[PDB]
């Protein structure tokens, strides 16, 4: 409880503890080729997302049978390929002539969605993708252009294809841009009809996960659910909370999804920029309860794009959205368009391992169980139980056999102060599992007498990595009982 | 204690509660002035800091009576103007011709100390205005440039003015740029000839602080106390913890200083990056405990200066600082180099509001009295007492008469979750009161039985902020009794 | 929180401190008398009980000045005298030839209620003045006679003053005990129309409580508590718990109260005997809650009457009540019928101040406050706050000027490890506090700026009993200030 | 932790759960025949115990084949015999005319170790049996005589069997009572040249435990432990604290020993008497710790000999020592001389559940966890494992299967708040395991793929029990797994 006492002795210094928390990377044109790749995933990469924003099927195909191609290199640790959709956005009109910038100072203008005025928009008025923002926005509500460098009162609806509006700040006006709609019921669908393509084109070449952007409700979840298909059952969604929809409806969207991330870039924008703080740590810590893997994400060492060195509050947020919570940490341009990408990880990785050993373990872990035990399902008992078991051995692992990812996904949940070893058969359920932090998964073959296999080959697989010394303390977890062995 | 329900409870949205935690802003040629000292002010400026590492006391004595001029134009909340010492550093020569700028990829080069090359040095010479690092260094040692953005395996050393040396990362080599000396015992004393003339300067035009840079050991403090001398007994010195020598001595440090700043900028590059994470709440935590009043410094809103929009981990940063324990918030070249120093203050204020509405009053106030009651000096058992009182009857402020800012200092260490008015005849007091978190000063004149009016200055003056409505319910102190009346 | 810790620890032994709790002690013939009343006094007997079952007013009367005559011999620790209501019982007939006493063996007899088997019953009638119970009763319905050592199926219902009964148990029949009606609506008053005589007979008296036995609901008390008239506004109402009635509505019956006792006695027989083990820390707790001072009464050191050593149970019994929260600790029989009377205070005593040196004050304190802080009398922020501060500068007292009773009471409730010492100039509050356990009355006449006196009173007063040694430190409270200043 | 809100909630009535704590009852020539022995057992009676301080091996052989019938006309729970070593006591000289009694009033006179006035002794001579009390004793000393009804300042040191003594109280001296030394080392072997026959008697004769009387230190224990001989390994030795040389030892003692007993009786003798209060839920809490089966004894409801009715300390007492930990509570006298044997255990009985279902069984669980988890044997992390798991789940049982009843006593010491169903082949292990609290013992024969059928054996047991209803959920433990199925 002694959390001054905790803080007091925080004993600073990366140590002899092996980084828990898995990091997600963003690759770019340049990161895409397998030495880098490589590279990448010897300094810490565990994780790959492709932003399905941009690139042609052929962009992105690439990069997959790249990492695909890394892991032959040099398997070392299981790597896994996520789509992230690119969700229902609104890129403004071009310029006409091109590259055409005019600029507004703070004046009364006109966006429209007639496409007759797309290639050829600007200054007059300005061209919208989103052809039913005039049904769900109303005068008064703020749109914002373009990483919401810019703002537009919106003055009244003209027509039902026209919106009067005012730029309540300066800035010029350039071409293809993001639009914000803070405050403003979005009807589009979570998922469009090239969304359900891209994620039917993830699924045959198989990702992994699928980060679904902008959901705003529980059906969105139910719906790309489906539309993943038979196929694409043993595939992770998760839920992109980025606007106020998302955030004021979490509870009941938590429910279905398998996991959730706080997609902060638009958040910030969507919802004020301050807010996000406390609506970050809220979301990971709901999160927890719900024991679903949650992922912290964008511009947390986004000047490490440009620099080598990253900045205070840089280090100083990689570290605390552990603190929070979260299970996995992600890197966006830092990764997909810079220059030190290798750093990138290299700098995260580093901060991860220092930010686990300031973790009240003990502690966090009753006020977990604390919570809901009536109950419990007997995997997470069983679960909850086996890290209680390792806090008073003083346990060094925690070898737990599995093919769902269940039954690892739960010990995680009770975040034990030791490795997780997962001994498993399924290739795919040893890469989705980075997905839960703290778990160390293996992929065990050939074929309840014959475990004892299994759990020699996790004991063995601890000791290359030093976690076990042999005459140390492990628990095992298999069928629903609970080892506690020695080495 | 459910962090867990305080977490999943958050509620976010800035609300009603005025920020209780100080803004500290360095001041630039630009923000040099009234009008923008104001519009400073205006959005949430307590105190201002001059860095003394650049600028003639012309430089300088212009910024004092500049603010002192807002405080003029508009009083609004009393400001304090705070000297910055240019402590011992190590500034590298100036490049040829002007800003050339060579690019060193990984060679061998070779720094030297003779000032022949001050003014012409680079690329293959280099100069540095510290004539000892030849016998403080030693071939090994590695030197850092510029924020640390370029490193220097010390090869070898020729002569006793020259190192051969290898850039150990690429970049340009330019000119004037702080040396780092990570592993290195430097003989510069934490006060300089100059910086003994600059305090004293200070002292002389009434500057309330003093961020001694560069702090090592106890003695630096006690020497930086009597260089103060008698006319500044009265002035605060806050410590400048940026090395090692600072940290692997802190606890004695801590002893006889008046407060302590995480220089994280130096700190940074002295000892590793993501030791800082831990470094720093572990500084905060244990300044708290102390009781003395602490600071977060640098890189906080760092793009906020280029950009007007900050970062998520920028935000997600100035808010958890807060949390640690954070009396104040600095801002270094977001206002005194920066293009958006406006919203700077405002992004930072906005973000302190929503980081106090999460903190966990009750208990971090048990946690803070379960350290070394025993005791307790009768100022600071009657300032927790009161501070238990608001906890009990939900007291809306709890104004207590001083002139040392002790007693409202206590109360301040003891985290009341309600305004601290704290009513003053001394101006210097109610000054340097923006050290102390929550605390709100106010200044009374003329001059027991007559307490009960600067009762009813601080509660009127309460009433100003809205932060009493009659029949409400606030505490007071004073001698060493304690009150606890209604509205 | 170690409660382990604690225990492990208790170090036993009575050292130093005082006894906290008082004793109360019931007076018989052989016990009326001064010097009998003066060793009472002196071994610790605090305030002296009058069982208004039996004596005449002649009887009692006598008891009173007796004390009061104690009181002239030698003051000593001011003594309170209290009435304790014959409330509405039921006493069974007489036997025959004076004390024969027939035995039944399991047989059916049958109860009458005719008076002319008053002074002539037994073994095969018996009387019992109750003349309703006829009516209140039902066949099923299991009597009980003296001290419930006797049991009697209901077995029919002749004419209207007759009932067959069976005895469920072995056992002699006597005369004149107490018959106990489990599980039956009794309609007699809590006060009949003499206990409205004796009380007003007391009120004249002089006595400062009143224990009204078997009270049912808060009418009840309101009932007793203008009976007892404008003239006794100012005395105590310790509603005695004995029945079902009490329990099942002791919540609405505490809010109107001053008090509350566990009688024990019949509360016993009323109810399943194991049942009061849990029935007893609960009206106790919920007592300490309330704030309200609670007794436990009846057989404690029941065999301390025919024998002067205690039993084990019976010690460890004493400290018991006094660790679930009792306020007082009663002597029935052992202090109006025993032979070892003065062994018995001597020996609750003793076992009092062990018992109080194994609480957990701190924690147990904590608790307290976190019931209902919201808000919180004045006068009760105060109170928990003075409380605090001596846990912090480990104060050794707590003076604390009153004349209701009030601010000394609120303390109690947040029962401090120090000894309250209370400053009166009213007599009669110096008495009726040593209700409240810990706090040391004294009273102090002449006659704010005089009431630095009055705690010079207590001070010394306090110094005399030890309890300070100059240069410690104490709390006083005050008009509503709080104090903390040095002996 | 709302001890408060346990306390105001204790909500009475004993309900469905089925007592834990085992009822030791000594027997008398009274109890000594199978019906009554039936009755006794029926009513709660677990384990029976013959103090061997009277009858003859006929005397008591006769009470084993007697339990031992009452196994056979009806077995019910296993019952356990237990011996109760004559200790080292000290039995005064006879009084010359046979029962003469001469009267000392406060005079001074002798005591002597003689033997030629062994039965001819009184008023002016004693004779003490203790040979070496001249040596071990010091003038000041107090000698007790018979319950402690008389003390003797030592005042002399005549010759070497001399010893000029004066009764400090009145009373008349008889023949043959036992003398207790208050502080005086006695070098008395805790067993004597009789004892070691007694227990070999009572090996031979298959009693499971033992209760070593007046213990002073380790060594004591290792003694009787060798004494037991190969043949005993598996009987337990019950260390009886009953003087101070235990107590200011206990903790060495504590170590070497199987269980421990709170020998009130002498104990209270022995030290002050308000003493024990402390003294005995200190050894309680200190054995709890320690893991070993602790038993409180004598007195409890002593009252209870001569009387059906119980007092309300007795009550309130046999509550308070399951509630500070003990493992079983004892019957002396209300057993083995009373009127009212079988009410004596249906009081106990009775109390025990209502005591049971007002523990705070997580948050006592968690403290115990927090004391030394290091650790922590394999057996002890599987048993709070194990406990943890139903707190969970809310299980009903928990299954263990054992022989060394080492597995079900430290779940034992982890309190579960649902029955420990031990599941074993060893008959002896099931009778001695009525010491460790909550364990319900049963005996499987035949004869680690079988154990389903040990753990169907224990569950179909339970439900004979009522504690399992079938989809309900249990843990069960063996080899070291532990399980969680469902019913
Ligand atoms: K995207
Ligand atoms: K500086
Ligand atoms: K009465
Ligand atoms: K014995
Ligand atoms: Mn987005
Ligand atoms: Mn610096
Ligand atoms: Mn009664
Ligand atoms: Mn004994």
């Amino acid at each position: 409880m002694s959390r001054l006492e905790r803080l007091t002795s925080l004993n600073v210094v990366a140590g002899s503890d092996l980084r828990r928390t898995s990091i997600i990377g963003t690759i770019g044109p340049k990161t895409n080729n397998p030495e880098t790749l490589v590279a990448l995933r010897k300094a810490g990469l565990n994780i790959v997302r492709m932003n399905f924003s941009h690139g042609s099927y052929e962009y992105h195909k690439s990069v997959i049978d790249n990492a695909r191609k890394s892991e032959e290199l040099y398997p070392g640790r299981p790597l896994a390929i996520a789509l992230d959709t690119k969700g229902p956005e609104i890129r403004t009109g071009t310029t006409t002539n091109d590259v055409d910038y005019p600029i507004p100072p703070n004046h009364e203008m006109i966006f429209t969605t007639d496409d007759k005025y797309a290639k050829a928009c600007d200054d007059k008025i300005m061209y919208v993708d989103y052809k039913n923002i005039t049904k769900v926005i109303s005068a008064g509500r703020i749109i914002y252009v373009d990483d919401g460098v810019l703002s537009f009162q919106v003055l009244e609806v003209v027509d039902d294809k026209t919106l009067k509006v005012k730029a309540l700040n300066a800035g010029k006006i350039c071409s293809h841009k993001g639009v914000n709609l803070p405050g403003t019921d979005v009807d589009l669908p979570a998922l469009s009809e090239k969304d359900k393509e891209d994620l039917r084109f993830g699924v045959k070449n198989g990702v992994h996960m699928v980060f679904a952007s902008f959901i705003r409700t529980a059906n969105d979840v139910l719906t790309i659910r489906e539309v993943l298909g038979e196929q694409g059952k043993d595939v992770k969604i998760i839920v992109k909370i980025e606007n106020q929809q998302g955030v004021n409806n979490f509870d009941e969207i938590l429910k279905v999804t398998d996991g959730v991330m706080v997609a902060r870039g638009d958040l910030g924008i969507e919802i004020p920029a301050p807010e996000v703080l406390a609506v970050q740590k809220k979301l990971i810590a709901k999160s927890n309860l719900a024991g679903k893997p949650v992922i912290c994400a964008t511009q947390m060492l986004e000047s490490m794009t440009y620099n080598p060195r990253p900045t205070r509050a840089e280090v100083s947020d990689v570290g605390n959205a552990i603190l929070d919570g979260a299970d996995c940490v992600m890197l966006s341009g830092e990764t997909a368009k810079g220059n030190y990408p290798i750093n990138a990880v290299t700098t995260m990785a580093e901060t991860a391992v220092i930010a686990e050993q300031a973790i009240a373990y003990l502690p966090n872990y009753d006020d977990m169980r604390n919570c809901t035990p009536k109950p419990t399902s007997t995997t997470e008992t069983v679960a909850a139980s086996a890290v209680a078991a390792v806090f008073e051995q003083k346990a060094k692992a925690i070898i737990v056999l599995s093919t769902s990812g269940t039954t690892p996904r739960l010990v995680s949940k009770y975040r034990p102060n030791c490795p997780i070893i997962l001994v498993t058969r399924c290739p795919r359920a040893a890469r989705f599992s980075h997905l839960y932090r703290g778990v160390f998964p293996f992929v065990f073959e050939k074929e309840t007498d014959d475990v004892e296999a299994r759990i020699n080959f996790g004991i063995e697989k601890a000791k290359e990595f030093g976690i076990l010394k042999k005459g140390d303390t492990y628990v095992s977890i298999q069928g629903n009982t609970l080892q506690v062995s020695t080495v």
